[PDB]
């Protein structure tokens, strides 16, 4: 039942990521006191009970490698039935460079490789002693050594991708961006450019519209239609939006702490949307004001082009 995207290198990636590792409260330090039993328990439960290949989206910045590592050790879910995406913290330095970050992560996770490694932001912390070019080249070496089965970037503009393409031996395989019906181009032209250049887009915060659901939702065309589709298919509104992202050729990344929502996200491929329905979600979304939840200070200037 599970669907996959095929990356430019021929490798497959599960077409929805359903396990996220954010502490609901930002985690400032890594101590026994800050270890989140609640997070480790939901990751373990997901690995135990979610059918098929379970795609986890992790990140150095979360400081939840210990919780992911404990869950990975305690599950009997086999390693090959897990796809682990990890991200080098470029915005806020924790490691000197990608090589150091991933070496540390592999040891904390208790694993030999990650399935996808991303540069989390093109906007490097002033405290980092490495530039974008040098970081990408480190990802190329982690790809060649097999520590990262696939490599890519996150929150890159067209100009950022062009900077990588100018020095790349290995073309980035993924660009994880914020994408939803209320933000259909995180930065100008990114969707069209990425898809034309065989760089797979992942969409984080694809459920932004449901987070920022206004209290007049019952009277808003977008939310009215989303409810109509939910009722038509006997699926949740979340499931309809996640499937819409997939139908736009983009891999939705979601991060619920409710096991039934995690299972529902994995199960989006239990139905389909017609061409009309995909187009109508798109069109009603584009009529809406942009909603941007991440990289706000960097990309506000692009809001006028996002829809």
């Amino acid at each position: 039942n599970q669907k996959f995207f095929t990356l430019s290198n021929g490798n497959k990636i599960p077409a929805v990521a359903v396990v996220g590792t954010g502490t609901k409260w930002y985690k400032a330090e890594e101590t026994d006191a800050t270890f989140s039993q609640e997070l480790t328990d939901i990751v373990k439960l997901s690995l135990d009970t979610v059918p098929g290949i379970v795609h986890i989206d992790a990140a150095e910045t979360y400081k939840t490698y210990p919780e992911l590592g404990a869950a990975l050790k305690e599950t009997k879910k086999p390693r090959e039935e897990i796809f682990i995406t990890d991200k080098f913290s470029s915005l806020h330095k924790i490691s000197e460079d990608p090589k150091s970050a991933l070496e540390t992560a592999l040891n904390k996770l208790g694993v030999d490789y990650v399935d996808l490694y991303l540069i989390h932001s093109p906007f490097f912390d002033k405290d980092l002693n490495i530039d974008l070019e040098t970081a990408w080249k480190q990802l190329e070496e982690l790809y060649k050594s097999g520590k990262a089965k696939n490599i890519g970037v996150s929150n890159f503009t067209v100009e950022d991708l062009k900077k990588v393409l100018a020095i790349a031996e290995i073309k980035p395989q993924v660009n994880q961006i914020e994408f939803s019906p209320f933000l259909q181009n995180q930065t100008p032209g990114i969707v069209e450019f990425s898809q034309k250049n065989d760089i797979l887009l992942e969409a984080y915060s694809p459920l932004g519209p449901l987070q920022k659901k206004p209290t007049d939702a019952d009277q808003q065309p977008f939310y009215q239609y989303l409810k109509e589709l939910s009722e038509k298919y006997n699926k949740t509104e979340a499931q309809v939006l996640l499937l819409w992202v997939y139908k736009r050729g983009i891999l939705p990344v979601t991060t619920s702490a409710k096991i039934e929502r995690i299972k529902q996200a994995q199960d989006i491929f239990s139905f389909d949307l017609t061409e009309e329905e995909v187009k109508k979600i798109t069109d009603l979304g584009l009529q809406h004001e942009p909603v941007r939840l991440y990289h706000v200070d960097f990309y506000t200037k692009y809001n006028s082009e996002a829809q």
